């Protein structure tokens, strides 16, 4: 039990790269592992890294959130904020066991809107052990040399004492990088679903079957180990979603762009309006516009320090 | 961190019993329960419960397995065995949610053997983290009042140092009842398994979204909180002694047959599979009222005589 990521992320990275319980070398990734790993946080909105060292990316993890809000599998949306996710892509187009938006609200069995079924199943029956949303598909092993498998399980949401708890289940998961994202989108989906029920926040477990890290990263693994988060507004959250997209994709395909000034304009709750301050940072860095240091010390200090440490010519 | 399933679940039992997270009642089922649980076992054919007073029934037990073997959903081979079971059947017939066989062998998203996939997975790369049989499906949640929803999310497989790991992923688990059995044929299916690949057994993991402890089962549970290995399963393809052993079951359970304690012993199987059919021999000579063969008990592996001599002491104690 850990009071926020942070803590539960270091605590199993040094166990993982001190303590490994087996060194193997799956698909030809050799990696240090433990087998059947978890943890629970107590806080789970405090779902962000901050060890300079680990130049944790706040703009990506909304990103990856957002993407999967959208029921998106589109590649030119994530790889903007993660280039390198484009080696799991084979068409060059979309993601598939990455994409966890359409396993959400489209579910390759059956086409099924799960997010929607939850909320249903919370409201009719509050106490319900059976609010899974489910990831990963029986058809993905029968691909021949699939590059792109899910490895999240399951979702589940429980509302217990007016809070909503939830938990993710995995079958690998990366303790290095893949976790910071992971438990980031995880507890958002929770947040955003405890708002939108009009339910406080209860704990996250996270349990997987395989954490590694792989050996390409001991490196940089062993340069964190040697070294608050604001909430989400309460209610239906899905409208200031629906516009916070629009902005993302007219921001990151430069089909527009917004001073401080206008962002702090923006017909939206302030919560949201730093979320599309984040993505016209990055359309500055990524388009090579002259960012705007009145949009940094507007932010939150949890993002300021990601975006100095991250874009240190920029924002530094 | 446990030896045998045995300690594991007593331990899990009192933990529920004693210091409940919450106490509350899904589909008004009221029940103690504890939040994101679980166990490593060390040795997982070590999977039955001895205790006296809870009497497990190991002819269920490999019943189930068997049954999830088999790829069936139909009701009328597991509620011979089972009789309170029907309660999850809507038409009478079949079993949905409960019924493991087809999600294994023949999933409905897809019609996909994953039995056969996880197999060919970890013998392509024996250090895969992609072994993963999937049970639960997203359809089971779209339509009101379903009475039988899967509680097992997936199981999945890894080889580590030559060795079969398992582990359990399950969205609710009864930890007095259900957790008996399910926690019996998830390790029969890993051991299964490993066998087919060749391997040894590893360790064996169990998680669980919702473990509980039904107040209607309160008192039982009390009792078993105030209160012989188990045979390993021969090397390689046991496919073909499950068929056999399918055939007998069937026979066996419609009364079309009986098996003499010397019919047995000539079975053409291997003696683990021996002794199985003997259970259904046993449970014959129960469910269709004949003489209690002396000489089949005695003939049993310590572990199978205690169970039905606990179970069924008019016939076998
Ligand atoms: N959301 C994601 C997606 C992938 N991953 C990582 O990518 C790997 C995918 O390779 P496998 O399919 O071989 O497991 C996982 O084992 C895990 O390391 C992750 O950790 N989180
Ligand atoms: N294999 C199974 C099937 C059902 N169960 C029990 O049946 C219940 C089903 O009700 P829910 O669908 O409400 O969970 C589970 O919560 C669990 O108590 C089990 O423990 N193991």
């Amino acid at each position: 039990t850990f009071g926020t990521f942070q803590d539960a992320y270091l605590s199993q990275l040094r166990d993982i790269y001190h303590s490994p319980e087996f060194r193997n070398a799956p698909r030809g990734q050799a990696s240090r592992e433990r087998i059947g790993a978890g943890f629970r946080l107590l806080d789970p909105v405090q779902r962000h890294i901050s060890v300079p060292a680990r130049r944790a990316n706040v703009v990506f993890n909304f990103a990856e959130a957002l993407w999967y809000l959208s029921g998106s599998d589109r590649l030119d949306f994530i790889q903007y904020y993660a280039p390198g996710i484009a080696a799991y892509s084979a068409d060059g187009r979309t993601l598939r066991g990455t994409a966890y938006g359409p396993r959400i609200f489209r579910h390759p069995a059956g086409g099924v809107n799960q997010w929607e079924n939850v909320v249903k199943t919370l409201t009719d029956d509050p106490d319900s052990k059976r609010a899974v949303i489910q990831i990963f598909d029986p058809r993905e092993l029968a691909v021949a040399d699939n590059i792109d498998v899910a490895c999240t399980l399951a979702l589940q949401f429980l509302i217990r004492d007016g809070l909503l708890c939830g938990i993710g289940y995995m079958r690998a998961n990366d303790a290095f990088r893949g976790a910071v994202s992971d438990v980031f989108s995880f507890t958002f989906l929770q947040e955003f679903t405890a708002r939108y029920l009009g339910l406080g926040i209860g704990t996250y477990h996270h349990v997987v079957g395989s954490v590694h890290i792989y050996d390409s990263d001991a490196r940089w693994a062993e340069r964190v180990l040697d070294a608050g988060f604001p909430a989400m507004p309460d209610g239906d959250n899905w409208p200031h979603v629906r516009r916070v997209l629009e902005w993302e994709e007219r921001l990151r395909t430069n089909a527009a762009r917004l001073s401080a000034d206008a962002l702090d304009a923006l017909d939206l709750p302030a919560y949201w309006k730093h979320v599309v301050a984040l993505f016209e940072a990055h359309r500055q860095v990524r388009h090579e516009d002259t960012p705007d240091r009145a949009l940094l010390a507007a932010l939150p200090e949890v993002y300021r320090q990601s975006l100095a440490v991250k874009w240190p010519g920029h924002f530094g």
